[PDB]
C-alpha cells in the first residue's frame, strides 16, 4: 500500500486530523517535539516523502520525482488511503508547496495549510528574487554528484544557522545522508529547478506562512510575496529565528508559533 511505502504513522484522537509533512533532508522524526502538543486534541498522520532514507529505493521513480507534482499526487493518495478530509496540513519547504499544489486539485482534503519556510522558486529573474543566480547554480550542479556530501556539509551550518558540531546539525546530517546518493541528487535538482509561481493564484485554501527572519534559502520578502499571490486568505508570521529548519534548530520559539497556526483559523 502507498501508506506502508511512505511509513505512515497515526497517533492521537479527535474529529480533526493534522497531517505532518517533513521537508528536504529530514523524515517524520523531525516532528518529535511538536507531537506531544497535538496528541490530546487531534488525530495526527505522519508520513515520509518518497526518497527519504527511510523509504525503499525500489519505489523511487526518477521521472516522477524530478518535478514536485509527483509528490502532490502521492500526497493525495496517502490522504485517501486513510480516508482523510479537511485536514490541517503542516509542511516544511517542498512539502508545504506540494500540499499547496495538491489542494488545487483536491481542496476538499485540506482545511488549511501551515507552511514552514516555503518558497515557490529559488532562481532569480529580473522581476523575482529567490536568492540564487542561475549561472552560479549551473556551475554548482554540474559537479553535484561527486561533491554531494562535501557541498552539503560545507553549506549546512549557514543553511541551518547552527554550528557544525551542534545537536541540530548532527540530526539533520543523519537523515540527509540516509538518502541514497542518486536519489538525493535527483531531489536536490528538483528543488533547485522549482517554479511554482503559476499555481499560486489558483490555491484557495487558507495558508499560514511561517518564516525565519534570516534564511539563506528564503528571502524574507518571499513570505510577503506568497501573501500577495496566493488565491485564498493567508497570514505571514516572521519569527525571531534564523535558519531554514527553525522547527529543528529553534523549537522553543518555533513550536509555539506552529501550534498557534494549527489551533487558530483565519477563516469561519
Amino acid at each position: 500500500s502507498i501508506g506502508l511505502a511512505h511509513n505512515v504513522t497515526i497517533l492521537g484522537s479527535g474529529e480533526t486530523t493534522v497531517v505532518l509533512g517533513h521537508g528536504y533532508g529530514t523524515d517524520q522524526s523531525v516532528w518529535k517535539l511538536l507531537v506531544p502538543y497535538l496528541v490530546d486534541d487531534y488525530k495526527v498522520l505522519l508520513y515520509d516523502h518518497m526518497g527519504a532514507g527511510t523509504t525503499n529505493p525500489d519505489y523511487f521513480d526518477f521521472d516522477r520525482y524530478s518535478s514536485l507534482e509527483g509528490y502532490s499526487y502521492d500526497l493525495i493518495a496517502i490522504l485517501e488511503e486513510f480516508q482523510v478530509s479537511k485536514c490541517i496540513y503542516v509542511g516544511h519547504c517542498m512539502s508545504s508547496m506540494a500540499a499547496a499544489v495538491a489542494s488545487i486539485f483536491r481542496p476538499d482534503l485540506f482545511h488549511k495549510l501551515v507552511m514552514i519556510s516555503p518558497t515557490p522558486r529559488l532562481i532569480n529573474t529580473e522581476e523575482y528574487y529567490g536568492g540564487f543566480e542561475q549561472k552560479v547554480m549551473d556551475e554548482t550542479l554540474r559537479s553535484l554528484d561527486e561533491n554531494f556530501k562535501s557541498l552539503s556539509l560545507g553549506t549546512a551550518p549557514l543553511l541551518l544557522a547552527c554550528d557544525l558540531e551542534s545537536a541540530a546539525m548532527q540530526e539533520y546530517c543523519r537523515t540527509l545522508f540516509n538518502m541514497r546518493p542518486d536519489i538525493a541528487c535527483c531531489i536536490t535538482r528538483m528543488i533547485c529547478g522549482l517554479d511554482l509561481r503559476p499555481y499560486l493564484g489558483h490555491v484557495t485554501v487558507p495558508c499560514h506562512i511561517i518564516q525565519s527572519s534570516n534564511d539563506i534559502m528564503v528571502p524574507v520578502a518571499v513570505g510577503e510575496y506568497l501573501r500577495k499571490n496566493l488565491g485564498g486568505p493567508s497570514v505571514v508570521e516572521v519569527m525571531p529565528t534564523e535558519g531554514h529548519l527553525p522547527h529543528l534548530s529553534m523549537p522553543e520559539v518555533t513550536i509555539p508559533v506552529v501550534l498557534r497556526h494549527i489551533r487558530q483559523d483565519i477563516t469561519d
